[PDB]
């Protein structure tokens, strides 16, 4: 029971997935690298399989500085604590992987890291992600006629609902751990997610029809509570930032390389049917007003123009 005051220091992590998912692997890499790098003693306790809840729970735990010390979070699950951060990977922000990589290779997102630390007391220590989010539905959704009134779950950040509303869908901010039942029960017709998570949590079992809208390439900060990070000795702080940066690089190389491979695994196994969306690129014009308005409201117009 007896730990070092800021014998050993124990850092508690959370993941929604098992050991086979890129986020869990990224967190294990983080732990490995801190151990390699730190001339000192630290113990990591990673609680997997959503034992400690979902991201919407984790973010409040980190803001409070209790329960868990580190995890990975989607920007669009952080909006209640930092209204600007969902800009980081909002729908249709990135053109392709090359664009996404150019961003993560800079420090252009810095203003958003700063807001998260200031407003939410959550420290970004690296960036993983690299999955491509597509529509996943009970029945095929392949035209704008199909999309009109399409009931779908979105993450809670306002920008998510605003985007899909502009595409004429009917979004619903339903908890991630309630999606499978909500589809199975017909409350909604589908949701949207990347390959790795669809496969790992078996969402194809209730929603076997995937539409290649390719509307998000994920940016997934590796995060530590500000309360924990700021308490750590100065040398361990610096190690955590180095390990986080390297773990993020590892995780996003991993997920981005495996995304298409996993779509193919699910097709080959008869689990998914994959279809293109007719006139998909019309989507880009339709969502531009919503993107611009959001950026303007949070005073991030210049940040968005740079990214584009
Ligand atoms: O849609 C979601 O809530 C989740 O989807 C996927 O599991 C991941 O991108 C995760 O970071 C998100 O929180």
């Amino acid at each position: 029971h007896h730990h070092h005051h800021h014998m050993e220091t124990v850092l508690r992590g959370a993941s929604m997935f098992d050991e086979e998912h890129a986020f869990t692997k990224t967190l294990r890499k983080f732990e490995e690298l801190v151990d390699e790098k730190y001339d000192g003693d630290v113990t990591f306790d990673l609680r997997l399989n959503g034992e400690l809840g979902v991201e919407s729970d984790y973010v409040t735990f980190l803001n409070q500085g209790v329960a868990i010390d580190y995890t990975i979070l989607a920007p669009s699950n952080m909006a209640k604590f930092a209204p600007s951060i969902p800009l980081m990977d909002m729908p249709f922000l990135f053109r392709d992987l090359d664009h996404w990589n150019a961003v993560l290779s800079s420090d252009v997102l810095a203003p958003l890291e700063d807001e998260l630390l200031e407003k939410a007391d959550i420290k970004i220590v690296g960036y993983t992600g690299g999955g491509t989010r597509n529509l996943l539905s009970k029945q095929p959704v392949v035209t704008f006629d199909d999309l009109k009134g399409h009931k779908m779950r979105v993450m809670g950040a306002p920008i998510q609902a605003q985007i899909f509303q502009a595409l004429t869908a009917a979004p619903s901010a339903i908890a991630y751990n309630e999606v499978y039942n909500a589809i199975q029960t017909g409350v909604i017709a589908g949701f949207e997610n990347e390959a790795a998570s669809i496969q790992n949590l078996k969402f194809y079992e209730v929603a076997p029809n995937l539409t290649l809208t390719r509307h998000s390439i994920t940016v997934r900060p590796i995060v530590m509570s500000g309360k924990t990070f700021n308490s750590l000795p100065a040398d361990l702080q610096a190690v955590v930032l180095e390990a986080g940066e390297e773990a993020g690089a590892y995780g996003r190389e991993l997920e981005s390389r495996e995304d298409g491979v996993k779509l193919q695994e699910m097709v080959d196994a008869g689990q998914l049917t994959v279809s293109e969306f007719e006139n998909r690129d019309k989507m880009l014009e339709m969502v531009k007003p919503v993107q611009d308005a959001y950026a303007a409201e949070i005073g991030a117009s210049d940040l968005l123009e740079a990214v584009r």
